[PDB]
């Protein structure tokens, strides 16, 4: 529980970071052009916060899973130096950051 609870904490910071629009809804394959093809299992915030709510987390572990799946995602399709890319940097840095701040 005290581990699900900083998920939340976690979760919630990173939803109202200045650099989480990128990954706040699921990634549009209508919009972004290739998307589907290179990235095989989309991850994003509001999954992992509906999943969260739901308590489909079972351990803590499962969490930071999905949130590394996020940036690796990101880092698969965007290049470094791209807008998404760069803010997908800062968010995996906060994320990891935040992590290690309870582990
Ligand atoms: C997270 C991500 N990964 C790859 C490409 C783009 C993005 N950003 C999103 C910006 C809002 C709408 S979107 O659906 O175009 C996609």
């Amino acid at each position: 529980h005290s581990d699900l609870t900083f998920c939340e904490i976690i979760l919630m910071e990173m939803e109202s970071h200045d650099a989480a629009w990128p990954f706040l809804e699921p990634v549009n394959p209508r919009l972004v052009s290739g998307y589907r093809r290179i990235i095989k299992n989309p991850m994003d915030f509001s999954t992992m916060r509906e999943r969260l709510l739901r308590g489909g987390y079972t351990s803590s572990e499962e969490f930071a899973a999905d949130a590394l799946l996020v940036f690796d995602n990101c880092q698969t399709f965007n290049e470094d130096d791209s807008e998404v890319g760069k803010a997908g940097h800062i968010m995996r840095r906060f994320f990891e950051s935040r992590w290690e701040e309870f582990y």
